[PDB]
DNA sequence: TAACCGCGTTC
DNA sequence: TCTAGAACGCGGTTA
């Protein structure tokens, strides 16, 4: 009877919408033909779709439908409602008797079923579906979703029983219609997704709402301009603690509406009335903020709710507002006897996020977290503003927030409007165009398009294709609770992913000579392939013909000579060429080349059309066999356990009474113990080479969806490279032009990276939990193939140059200055074709060794005729040459550091900075600032030995800071330089039985500040490592840096407690630091970046105060 | 030493 | 309920 609450909320939503200008529109009646070619003749209203929600409407019980919120061409707004019967399917194990099943379900579901019907869809798991055979299904249609759910509850027992054996009575006897129900299908599709897919309606498109339905207006494709608002709230706060929606109150709320700024102030906390002012951090971001100095918090809350109600915003944007701002405003409204929903139509949803019916809430922190491609260290508003808006917003220590409400209140007002300016323009410039364009292809509304996982977005895209090709959706994947290998219980299984190699460390610079040993057989190979490779570069790499290029022979000879000079002088000491080669959309193009997709992975039983491809399976299992396995379960069966309902008539249960899971949970622990004692190892790892069949004739709806999104992303990736060239062609004095060109580059880099995470997820989706198209084989084939290609390329580079670092699909390398480099074919039309010989030599070989010659495609659908052709879209791309690249080395013998380096452009700017602590979130600020100071200095110096001498100076100055026990620095730069920060993904209760600096910091923070400090995850544990107690583990000396700002009484007690020294009176931070610990941290940094890499290049220790490891001193002494 | 964990990176 | 993947560096504990 929950329909009541649902029918109720619909009427509430209907009224809130009309209050905001969204009255329900019903179009005139029309009896002429429905043809989009006569859109101007059909009666109806034209609007721009801005939102969609599922609703329960009565005619004038509840009927399911979808509310579609529009903005019209006359500056007005409205909404329209489409109704559509929810439905799912019943599949049969005997197609000749579906009418019996049909007759049974029509009576068994007499209560909730509205209609039924026999439908055929294409099933990709069925024999002969490639010849036109279809699956026969019963389409069960309902009046609303509540009825659909009841049928599923009524059908699951029949599905549970039909796989639970048949209770027999007369044992001497030799089919029921119930047993003909194989499974239910397409039952877990969200209703609004179902309507958006079947009706082909997308937010962001123009439609004409007529009686016949929605007619897309393809004549207009430019978005209408909604009313957009962004807001930031700032609240008082207990010193050294977090705000509380109960005790603390909102000081002020800054916001901007379509460009115009505002600020409401609570004058019971703000010491003075604030006067209108301007914060325009850059000319392109105007910010004229009118102020509203209200009396009390209640008055502030009512100005906000009244302004919102008057401007009527279809989009409201925040930064982390779903988990702070909106809940704070909601609790402050409740305490003050205000109801947020009745006032602004906003209320928390099933996951604690605040949404409305008429306005989309766009938390920009969701975009940053999912689509920015920004590291977690750079996901704060300040870092996002710097990177994406090109300036520094106003800063303010959060401890100073509540005091400055009284002492310096104008400064507080400037900070709040800074956060406001950043959020509005971040949304309008970045989040708004991306999400609303994405809505035009994804059947979700803006709220969900921004928030759903990228694997769900991929699933949404694939379901469209599958539906529009009449392909039956697979049910969501499910793992077995237990899987076994050679009698051992498996802990985990996966595939061998990407191949990563650390090949060389040290300093490499375009002006510092390097030693090259060139394989003369490699040069002989390149010369044998040269003629065809340049023909390949002309015709395949440039979509051209060798006839129209006029200087083909001159280029051939020029490269030939340079090659031959290298074959005679194998040993060479030349300047380097620091280049990067990487496959463009590697895993996508690997997939499309090999026709990879989950429905193409076939067994030998179920299928020339077959292309055998290899992958590596890796499993982690216990060392115990089955004989041992069953022994522990028997012992667990005799044991008794506590009941999950703490309060129950009963208070204990048996194993067999426990969930098959909790059971396996207990089996896991005991099995681990037994393996640790009898075997001494708890987990055995094994890699098994496997081979899979990929049918080259299967319905390619998946791989076509990847290919289409690949081409979608490439448009923005290409525009970014186009504008990176346009900026290089503008004269340096022509400012503004460079400024707009740089803005275009940041725009298209961002857009293409935001598509890259979706493109990335098309690869990961086949391994996602709940994936409708699961395939471990397809992913393993993709990874192994890329590893085969990247090492073939390394083999060639090894023989004509020095590869430095290798990762998955990319290689960093130095090549001789005299290696064939860049050439330009000239066409009869004067058009020039670019040629990077290092690139095209790899791509010709790639297309010799990895082409798919078995790719098939439907030529004639009516008579099912396939044609085979050769497909290969795997190409290396190239960037460089660069000024410098710095790769660190390990502290251990014969070991490298993968995934960490720094690359510098010829102009001196930083190109790439990978992996280093400087980039990661948290880490020790000392190591952060040291790395920040060091990498630039690697460009100074006239020789390699003089280069290391330049960095050594910074090093010794930083060692001087620590050898001096922080006497040099003022009090601040110390507390800031020696603090280490770490985040806790869970809360501290969830780390039971674990030792870590963050755990110790969190517990000590709670004993001194209260249990409210650990009530939420994501805590920022800021700590220093104390010297005392001596000889104690480091996790036992982590002191939270908040104590040194606490009142003396608390400081001494806890300090004394934490140092195990009750006689301590000296409380000065510098006397508490274990400076030897930090001196060792800096030493390891200097060791891995400077000293050991220098030794590997034959340079005496440039920082002798950092002693070499004993293995390195012995290696040089011999 | 070597196994192992949490966090946050590079792909 | 909703939920893309694996390989890797490093500080730190623990067989
Ligand atoms: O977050 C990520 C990044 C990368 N990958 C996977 O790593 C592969 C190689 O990682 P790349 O960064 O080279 O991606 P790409 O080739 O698709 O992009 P561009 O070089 O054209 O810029 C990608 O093709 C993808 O499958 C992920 O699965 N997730
Ligand atoms: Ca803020
Ligand atoms: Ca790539
Ligand atoms: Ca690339």
């Amino acid at each position: 009877a929950l329909s009541a609450q649902q029918l109720l909320n619909a009427s509430k939503i209907d009224d809130i919408d009309s209050m905001m200008g969204f009255e329900r529109y019903v179009p005139p009646q029309y009896n002429g033909r429905f043809d989009a070619k006569d859109i101007d003749q059909i009666p109806g209203r034209v609007g721009w779709l801005t939102n969609m929600h599922a609703t329960l409407v009565s005619q004038e019980q509840g009927i399911s439908g979808v509310d579609f919120y529009f903005l019209d061409e006359e500056g007005g707004s409205f909404k329209s409602t489409v109704v559509y019967d929810p439905y799912f399917f019943i599949a049969c194990n005997d197609e000749s008797r579906v009418n019996d099943v049909e007759e049974l379900v029509k009576k068994y579901l007499e209560s909730c079923l509205k209609s039924l019907q026999i439908i055929r869809k294409e099933d990709l798991t069925m024999d002969n579906h490639l010849l036109g055979l279809q699956k026969t299904l019963i389409k069960l249609s309902f009046v609303n979703s509540n009825q659909l759910f009841e049928a599923r509850k009524l059908l699951r027992p029949i599905l549970q029983d039909n796989a639970n054996n048949n209770v027999q009575r007369n044992i001497y006897n030799v089919v029921d219609a119930k047993h003909l129900i194989e499974d239910i299908r397409e039952y877990d599709v969200p209703y609004h997704v179902r309507v958006s897919i079947d009706k082909d309606i997308r937010v962001g498109k123009w439609y004409k709402v007529t009686q016949q339905g929605f007619i897309e207006d393809t004549r207009k494709i430019a978005f209408a301009d909604p009313v957009v608002m962004a807001f930031d709230i700032e609240t008082t706060k207990p010193p050294l603690k977090f705000p509380d929606s109960a005790v603390d109150q909102i000081m002020m709320i800054s916001y901007m509406i379509d460009g115009e700024g505002f600020l409401i102030t609570n004058r019971e906390i703000i010491s003075e009335d604030i006067e209108d002012f301007e914060y325009t951090p850059k000319p392109e971001y105007p910010g004229f903020f009118t102020i509203f100095n209200e009396n009390d918090e209640v008055a502030l809350l009512q100005r906000f709710f009244e302004h919102i109600r008057d401007v009527r915003p279809t989009v409201i944007s925040t930064f982390n507002g779903d988990f702070f701002d909106w809940p704070f405003i909601h609790n402050r409204s409740k305490i003050h006897g205000l109801d947020m929903f009745d006032e602004i139509g906003f209320a928390p949803d099933a996951e604690g996020e605040y949404k409305s019916s008429y306005c989309s809430h766009m938390d920009c922190f969701r975009w940053v977290k999912r689509d920015s491609y920004l590291p977690q260290g750079s996901q704060g508003l300040k870092a996002v503003t710097q990177s994406k808006l090109g300036y520094n917003p106003i800063e303010l220590d959060p401890e100073l927030m509540t005091p400055y409400a009284f002492e310096k209140p104008q400064h507080l007002s400037e900070y709040s409007v800074s956060d406001a300016v950043a959020t509005y323009y971040l949304y309008m410039k970045y989040v708004h165009p991306f999400i609303f364009s994405l809505c035009t292809i994804i059947p979700l509304n803006p709220d969900e398009t921004l928030r759903k996982g990228t694997g769900t977005l991929c699933e949404m895209l694939l379901m469209v294709q599958a539906y529009q090709h009449n392909i039956l959706l697979p049910n969501k994947h499910t793992d077995p609770i237990e899987r076994f290998y050679d009698g051992h219980l498996l802990e985990s299984e996966t595939y061998v992913g990407g191949h990563v190699e650390s090949l060389e460390a040290g300093v490499f610079r375009s002006d510092l000579k390097n030693e090259f040993k060139i394989d003369p057989s490699a040069i002989d190979e390149l010369l044998q392939e040269l003629p065809e490779a340049l023909k390949f570069s002309v015709e395949v790499e440039n979509k051209s013909s060798v006839d129209k290029v006029t200087n083909f022979e001159e280029i051939k000879n020029q490269i030939t000579q340079k090659l031959l000079e290298l074959k005679e002088n194998n040993i060479r000491n030349e300047l380097p060429l620091i280049y990067h080669v990487d496959v463009a959309s590697g895993y996508p193009n690997i997939m499309t080349t090999n026709r990879l997709q989950p429905d193409s992975i076939k067994a030998e039983r179920d299928c020339t059309c077959a292309r055998k491809l290899k992958w590596a399976w890796r499993g982690e299992f216990f060392p115990s066999k089955m004989d041992e396995y069953n022994m522990i379960k028997r012992a667990l069966q005799n044991e008794t356990f506590p009941n999950k309902n703490k309060f129950s008539k009963k208070k204990v249960l048996t194993f067999d009474e426990l969930s098959y899971a909790d059971q396996v949970i207990h089996i896991k622990k005991r099995l681990t113990e037994y393996s640790r004692k009898v075997y001494h190892r708890v987990k055995v790892s094994e890699i098994v080479e496997r081979e899979a069949i990929v049918c080259q004739r299967e319905n390619p709806f998946y791989v076509d969806t990847v290919k289409s999104f690949r081409d979608r992303r490439y448009e923005f990736k290409g525009l970014a490279k186009t504008w990176k060239g346009n900026l290089s062609k503008i004269d340096p004095s022509d400012k503004h032009a460079r400024d707009e060109a740089k803005k275009m580059i940041v725009l298209y880099d961002s857009l293409q990276l935001a598509h890259k995470v979706i493109l990335n997820s098309f690869y990961g989706y086949v391994m996602r939990k709940g994936s409708r198209w699961y395939s471990m084989e397809m992913a393993g084939i993709t990874c192994l193939t890329g590893a085969t290609i990247i090492q073939m390329a390394r083999a060639l580079v090894e023989r004509v140059g020095r590869p430095l670092e290798l990762d998955t699909d990319g290689i960093w390398c130095i090549l001789p200055k005299s290696f064939p480099e860049t050439y330009f074919f000239t066409l009869e039309n004067g058009k020039k074709l670019y040629l990077s010989y290092p690139c095209s030599m790899l791509n010709y070989r790639v297309h010799q060794k990895f082409t798919n010659h078995q790719y098939q495609e439907l030529k004639d659908p009516l008579n099912y005729i396939y044609e085979t052709h050769s497909e290969n879209t795997i190409f290396f791309e190239v960037d460089g040459p660069y000024k410098a690249m710095i790769l660190p080395s390990s502290k251990e013998e014969g070991k490298g550091i993968k995934k960490r380096y720094a690359v510098f452009n010829e102009d001196g700017s930083l190109a790439e900075l990978k992996g280093f602590e400087l980039k990661r979130r948290g880490e020790l600020q000392l190591i952060k600032n040291f790395q920040s100071d060091i990498f630039k200095v690697f460009l100074e110096g006239d020789t390699l030995e003089g280069c290391y001498s330049a960095v050594a100076s910074v090093c010794n100055r930083w060692l001087d800071v620590l050898d001096s026990h922080g006497l040099m620095l003022e009090d601040e730069d110390l507390v800031s330089l020696i603090c280490e920060n770490r985040s806790m993904s869970k809360t501290l209760k969830e780390y039971e039985g674990q030792k870590s600096t963050s755990i110790t910091t969190a517990r000590r923070l709670g004993d001194f500040l209260g249990e409210d400090m650990v009530k939420d995850k994501g805590l920022q544990c800021k700590y220093i490592i104390s010297s005392k107690p001596f000889n104690a583990p480091v996790t036992e000396r982590a002191i939270p840096v908040a104590i040194f700002s606490a009142d003396i009484p608390i400081k001494r007690s806890f300090l004394r407690r934490w140092t195990l020294d009750p006689s301590l009176e000296d409380l000065d931070i510098r006397t508490i630091i274990d400076w030897g610990y930090y001196r060792e941290r800096l030493g390891s940094a200097i060791q891995k970046i400077i000293t050991i890499p220098a030794a590997l290049q034959g340079v005496s220790n440039p920082v002798p105060r950092v002693e070499h490891p004993d293995w390195l001193k012995r290696k040089i002494a011999t």
